[PDB]
Formats: structure tokens, sequence, C-alpha cells
């Protein structure tokens, strides 16, 4: 039985019209342009990329030293400055395509998607979870810095993260649009410590109430843990803290299977599934989110 | 360590500007303005879905039967036809945002992008693979008839599906922009044997070869299976006959490991894994392509 949930990207158009190609010198990547502002990573300054100066590299350029392309026109540079790990470029022309906007900070379980690009040019959309040690599990190549994450409220974009950097065990991490990075990371090409990533209980919650809502339920039993009993389970166990939500009280509800049935059910499962299948797995799932399984499931926003 | 493979779909962009809703009577969905044609799925006619008549609903119709608004404007009906589970409805405007665009038929492993609407409004994005028994894994709701799939080369567009239903085990079908349907489904609200399912051979190939170049071999062993006899061992065991391709090709020449010593490695795996991983999963993988596994970890169209 198939259970309704897949990797779910919100539709890209409404920000393939805000990307644009930012080089300066020998490099190249993508950045965002809203109203007169265009948003790029900051190591496009750099020509050795270890241990650079950014503040030097800063004063090093000249508005003359940055050439912005839209390819989806070319962009005169009016304005530029530095803040965190991001450029911000003033552009003569406000980008007439400019969505309603804000800018946020994604916490770790939360889930966004992300448009990556190449040369300034949109090629493909993916949705992650920001992990518990500020990575993400997405797919980037060389030339992809710049590209956006970023969720949607109604009409209004709330861009969270610019691409920046690879891990050495493969994942990715970037900064927000105040300029920091996520986590402990730095934008430099030297070695980092990355901290040890958790199972997010909240969402293999949401995983286990989505094999309810498909019939799949042996793993429900009577028995519970308290949320605080299990919150001490966790920090010994590589799962996250559970901090309940609405949007979990409402699965609760429509299943009449309480929270706390579940985080019983994930102690025991932790240990083993026994050669049984959850929605087709047999590990714990938490890619998916409450809301997720809200809107994918049951219509509900 | 994180692969780099994650379900990737192309920017919906171009698409979103095709998408509109179709009203006849009590029942609204969505169609896709091309030129100065409207598809939508036929049931849109129906009142009672059970064995419909709708040769005599066609003609029952005339041009002011059918509302199609835009709302990412409202198309005046000058013309209606009806092809295979697909109406053909003409508009006295043509979308200007008309993409380069082919209609196509997208094949068993074939990955393609859909586009999920209600109300002509676009609302998410996912990938699939069709499956051997001709549905997909995806994710609808009531209202989602006429949301599209679609693959893309270069700036063409190649839509290949106009979504229609879901069967009881909870996977989807639609039809082709010929008006077929995808296997021996039809478009009435009664039972439908539904094929069984196996697993795509070239895409549990394709992942195996994603986990060599990510570092993950162990299955590697120097035995081999010949294409022939594992496609006789494929009859028996629910898997599809493999077929070869150059992209396959490509990934057995940047790795240097041959296809039949993977074809070998599937037939161990399938009995059991023996409490090892592979990239992270411990059964056999058949979501990712050949192109995929090209394109994500190198780069390669």
């Amino acid at each position: 039985h198939h259970s309704g949930l897949v990797k779910m990207s919100h539709p890209s158009g409404d920000v393939e019209a805000c990307m644009v190609q930012v080089t300066c010198g020998s490099m190249t990547l993508n950045g965002l342009w809203l109203d007169n502002t265009v948003w790029c990573p900051r190591h496009v300054m750099c020509p050795q990329l270890s241990d650079p100066n950014y503040d030097a590299l800063l004063i090093s350029m000249t508005n003359h030293s940055f050439s912005v392309q839209k390819h989806i026109a070319n962009l005169r540079v009016v304005g530029h400055a530095m803040q965190g790990t991001l450029l911000k470029l003033t552009v003569d022309v406000a980008n007439p395509s400019t969505p309603a906007y804000t800018f946020t900070t994604v916490k770790p379980g939360a889930a966004f998607s992300v448009l990556a690009c190449y040369n300034g040019r949109p090629t493909g959309t993916f949705t992650v979870v920001m992990r518990p040690n500020y990575t993400i599990k997405g797919s980037f190549l060389c030339g992809s810095c710049g590209s956006v994450g970023y969720t949607k409220e109604g009409s209004v974009i709330n861009f969270c993260y610019m691409h920046q950097m690879e891990l050495a065990n493969g994942t990715h991490t970037g900064s927000a649009f105040d300029g920091t990075m996520y986590g402990a990371f730095m934008d430099k090409q030297v070695h980092q410590v990355q901290l040890t990533d958790k199972y997010c209980s909240v969402n293999v919650v949401a995983w286990l109430y989505a094999a309810i809502l498909n019939g799949c339920a042996w793993f429900v039993k009577p028995n519970r843990t308290s949320v605080v009993s299990f919150n001490e389970w966790a920090l010994a166990n590589q799962f996250t803290e559970f901090v309940g939500t609405q949007s979990v009280d409402m699965l609760a509800v429509k299943t009449g299977v309480a929270i706390e049935q579940l985080l019983y059910a994930i102690q025991q499962l932790y240990t083993g599934f026994q050669g049984k299948q959850i929605l087709g797995s047999t590990m714990l799932e938490d890619e998916f989110t409450p809301e997720d399984v809200n809107m994918q499931i049951m219509g509900v926003v």
C-alpha cells in the first residue's frame, strides 16, 4: 500500500524569475535579485579560498568589479556591501518580477524547497529538512553556490537559505539572509568538524501517524511514554527532544492515537523492527514533517 | 555518508504558466493551455461517474457548457472535441506563455516531474518513476485531476501525463496526451484489477552504481551474471528484464564495474542484505534512474 507521501516542493516559478548570474573575476555563481538588491555568497570575491580575508577583498572591490546577468539582461551595479557571508549588491533596476517576500531562519526538522541553479540558470528543485547538525542532504555540484531555499505562506515567499558548501560527509550547508551560516560552519576551504546528526523525533512521530492514516498500525500498543520521559530517553539515543505542535495535535485527533503511544513505539522500534515493515521501510523515517502529513494526506494547511 | 542523490524535479515555471481551471456544471478540475487548445480529463463532463457514456455526454455539450479561467483571465471556448480520455477544448486566445513543447509517452522505469494543481492553482511539484504496472506513487487529492507530468529536453517541455485516478492501493494513473490511459485502466469509477509491480532492474543497477560512486562497494564481487541469464532470473522474481543504455554504460566506465557484476549482486542482495546497509537503505532502491545518477553525481546530461 502506497502512503500518498512524496518529497514535494513548492512550485519554483516565482523564484526562478529572481535568479541571476554574478561574476567577479575568475569566479561565477548564482545570486538572488529582489527589488534593487542582488544577494550572493561572498566567496565570489575570492580567487586560493583557504583563510581568505573578505574584509580586505571587499575593500579591494569597486562597483565595476561585479557583473550580474539575467538569463531566464545585464544589471548595472551601483552599490556593494558585505553582511556576514553574503554580498549585498545594489543594482540600478528593480526586479519587476519581485515576489512578495520575507527572510527567515529555518529550524532543525523544518522542511524547505531548494531551487538548484548553475550560471544563474534554474536546473532542478527538491525539498529537504534542516538536520539537527545544521546541514542538509541536498544535491549540489560545483557552480551551485548561490542557489536558494525558501518556504511559502500564501503568496509570500520566505527565503531561508543561500547555498555555500559541501562537507566531507556529502551533506551541504549555507547561510541565512542575515549572512550567518547555519551551524558553526565557516565559508573557507578548511577542515571543519561536523556535529552529530540526530533523528528528528517530531518527524518520526509524524511518519508513524502517516502509517496509521494508511491502515498500518501494528506498532501501536496501549502503552505510553511521557514527553518528559521520552526526552530523557532521546538525549541518550541520538534522537532530538520532542516538542509537540498544533499540527501534531491534529494528527492525534484525526487518528485517535496519543503522542505518548507513539513515543513509546519509537522507543521499541529503535532497537529493532523485528522483520516488519512500516510504510515500506524498515527503519524510522524523519524526513516528513507533521505539516507534510497534514497537507498531503488530509488536505489541511 | 550522504550520496548526493535526491528526488529532483524540473523547475515548474514554464508549466505553471500553462495551467487553467476547467468547470463544466458541477465538476471542476485542471487543464493545460497551450496555443489555442485546452486539454483536460473528460470526466469533467460527468455528474454518478460509474459506467458513464462519454459519447452521449460529449454530444450533450455545447461550447457554452465549458468555463475556463486562468488564475496564475477567462478564455472563451470556441471548440470542443474528445480524444480518448481527454477533452480538447479550443479557445479564442492563444497562450502567450506557451513553451516550446512536444507530447510523448513515458516508459516503465522512466522518471518525470509532476506539477500538482487544485482549481487551476499550482500547489506542489514532485518526481516519480512510471512503475512496471503503469501506476505512479504520487501525492494527489480530490480536485487534482488534470495535473500534468512532463520531462524537459533543453528548453522543450515533453508533456507525458495528465492525472486521472487513484487506485485502491493508493497509487495513481492518468493518460498520455494521445488520450490513452497508461496501463489497462479506464476512467470510470469502477473496480479495476491492478497488475503486479516489479523492481525496475535498470534502476536498481543505477543505484548500486551510485553507492560505488560514493565509496560503498562491499557488494561488488568478481562474479558475474549475463544479462540473458539475469533476465531469466528476473522473470521468476518480480524484477523487470534489464536492458542496458549508454547512460548505464557511462557509469560502468566511470567506476570500472561491469553491469554483469552488479546483476549478480542484485541476485544475492534480493535474498538478504545480511544486516548491511547500502546508501543508508537495507532494501534495493529502484526510484533513481541512470540519468539521475549521471546528472546529479557527475554533471553529465
